[PDB]
């Protein structure tokens, strides 16, 4: 026998490919490019104002901060529709907009009293610990309050420099420019944005009803204790109101599809963690098996979770003159798209187990499986001195390129070098006389003398597997 | 064209769909005068179709020809450009 069971396990396994392969489809359309593309051009493109170059990507003062805030930001927010205000009289500007910034206080650090003389006053980096909660400047409303994460129903951001909070001191913005300007206006005129700030973010939301599907935009400046700018953005594409068309029920009902086979799948393969084998551990195709439920798993709990709560939609469309607060959503949905885009790789990789139909494919995999003990003695080796080099770039040029700035950097320069893609010429200036020898040295040693390594192991492994297949066979 | 769901109905007012076959407008608008404001079949306009960048448009529609010399071309652009031809329907 041996091929009643191999049709059956090889049938379910393309039902539920297709089954994936039409939900990942349905969920990936094409106009949410455009759209997304449409939004960052408006934004992130247009100089501050008519007489500068500078855009929001190339904020480098506080004063530019000021400058962008009033102009751009307020042509790209409000358009005077031919009251309400349509970006591009298409995409429907709902709610208001919200800034607010995170500072710290003064005498949070401490100056030597050598040379206190002259110092006045200082302001440590950001941290939980070292942040200001004192009232300041005029004292009226919400902008000079310091209000809890707990109360703002915010939360953390990850930016660039550090993680910050969700409290801080908040200000949501009018309806009309005409008054949004006057309040930017009076925020700058007294001073909102003096030396002990070191965050401000600026969020608002769009729907563009032709097609429904939302999308957010959070826009993050981060003032390092240094001195500068580093600005940052992230616009979301999200989906609240799902069921509209028929086309999103035979989506629900390929999400149950799914459901059901992955529930299968797992009673079948616990099944048999024990009764065909306990403790089978040398197969690499049942260890991913495990990966594969456990991935789909937490796909369907992420599903279930961020979908089960919408009720800040509602509550926004209560009463439409208060800021909505669709940060969580956003970021669930990123977390599900970064978790489903691995589910279906693995997936895809998980074909292999059925490819052995004749002695070609047979004799390919005998190989690639033979020879991979070897390969993985050598790439420890390899990687030892990979990441020694690694290391020494870090610490010699990784203050001065902007290129090796932390390590994950200098592994993926490295990389890239490995490609033949950066050019050199970056380097003598960051140091004359160790540059070009790194340099050599590197691309001397990697690049063919421990590089060729693996195709000579791969070339004799299959050479030597495929001299024992014909001999075996003329022996019988 | 499309469905606009029952909850911001009161807010959003019109939909107009992305371009498709099925949602093509085929009735007259503005000040009505033949070519330039009547729809027009493709057989009868000439007409295939393109495939564009976004997606496959058809030979039909509303038109109307230029003529031969630059000044009263300039006159029927302003004439399509008062009597507003560009609205949010276009595709
Ligand atoms: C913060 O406190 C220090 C210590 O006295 C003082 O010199 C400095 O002026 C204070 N900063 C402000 C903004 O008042
Ligand atoms: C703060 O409140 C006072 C008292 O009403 C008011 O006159 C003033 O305009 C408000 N704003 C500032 C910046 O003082
Ligand atoms: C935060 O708490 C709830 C959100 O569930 C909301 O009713 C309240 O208005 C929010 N406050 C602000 C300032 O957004
Ligand atoms: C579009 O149609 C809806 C009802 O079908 C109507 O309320 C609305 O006024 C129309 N808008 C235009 C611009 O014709
Ligand atoms: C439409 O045609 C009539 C017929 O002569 C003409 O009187 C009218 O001016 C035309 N419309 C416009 C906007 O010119
Ligand atoms: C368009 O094709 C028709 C054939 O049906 C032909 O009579 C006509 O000359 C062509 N051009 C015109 C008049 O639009």
């Amino acid at each position: 026998k041996y091929l009643k069971s191999v049709l059956r396990e090889l049938v379910t396994y393309l039902l539920f490919l297709i089954v994936l392969c039409i939900l990942t489809y349905g969920m990936m359309s094409s106009n949410v490019y455009y759209y997304t593309r449409m939004m960052s051009q408006l934004f992130l493109d247009t100089p501050v104002s008519k007489t500068e170059k500078t855009n929001f990507k190339t904020l480098s003062s506080m004063e530019d901060f000021w400058k962008f805030t009033e102009g751009s930001l307020l042509d790209g927010l409000y358009w005077k529709m031919q009251n309400r205000s349509f970006i591009f009289y298409e995409n429907l500007l709902l709610g208001v907009p919200r800034i607010r910034q995170l500072r710290v206080r003064n005498g949070s650090c401490s100056i030597p009293q050598d040379l206190r003389d002259e110092i006045k006053e200082c302001y440590d980096v950001y941290s939980v610990s070292s942040e200001d909660r004192a009232p300041f400047g005029p004292r009226n409303g919400t902008a000079w309050i310091y209000t809890s994460e707990k109360d703002l129903n915010g939360s953390s951001h990850w930016g660039i420099i550090a993680t910050y909070s969700g409290a801080g001191y908040y200000l949501d913005l009018s309806r009309t420019r005409e008054e949004t300007a006057a309040q930017v206006a009076s925020l700058k005129k007294n001073v909102w944005l003096d030396r002990g700030t070191r965050a401000t973010f600026i969020d608002f939301s769009v729907y563009n009803a032709n097609i429904n599907l939302f999308c957010v935009v959070r826009l993050l400046v981060e003032f390092p204790a240094t001195g500068g700018v580093i600005p940052s953005w992230q616009f979301q594409p999200l989906k609240l109101i799902r069921y509209v068309t028929t086309f999103d029920f035979f989506l629900a009902a390929c999400e149950i599809i799914f459901c059901f086979f992955i529930f299968y799948y797992v009673v079948e393969e616990i099944l048999e963690i024990r009764i065909h084998k306990l403790h089978y551990f040398r197969s690499f195709w049942n260890c991913l098996d495990v990966v594969i439920v456990v991935l789909s798993v937490v796909a369907i709990g992420i599903n279930i979770y961020r979908t089960s709560n919408v009720e800040v939609l509602l509550q926004f469309l209560e009463d439409q003159n208060t800021f909505p607060n669709f940060e969580h959503l956003a970021y669930w949905q990123i977390q599900f798209n970064n978790i489903a885009a691995v589910t279906v790789f693995f997936v895809w990789i998980k074909l292999f187990k059925f490819i052995n139909f004749n002695r070609t494919m047979s004799q390919l995999s005998t190989t690639m499986s033979r020879c991979a003990k070897d390969l993985f003695g050598f790439a420890i080796m390899f990687f030892i001195i990979f990441l020694a080099y690694a290391q020494l770039a870090y610490l010699v040029f990784g203050t001065q390129v902007d290129d090796f700035s932390t390590f994950q950097e200098c592994i993926f320069t490295q990389f890239r070098i490995i490609l033949g893609d950066i050019n050199f010429a970056e380097i003598e200036e960051a140091n004359r006389v160790l540059g070009p020898i790194y340099f050599t040295t590197f691309v001397f040693f990697m690049f063919f003398i421990l590089l060729n390594m693996f195709a000579a192991i791969i070339a004799d492994t299959y050479s030597e597997v495929k001299s024992d297949l014909a001999q075996q066979k003329a022996e019988m």
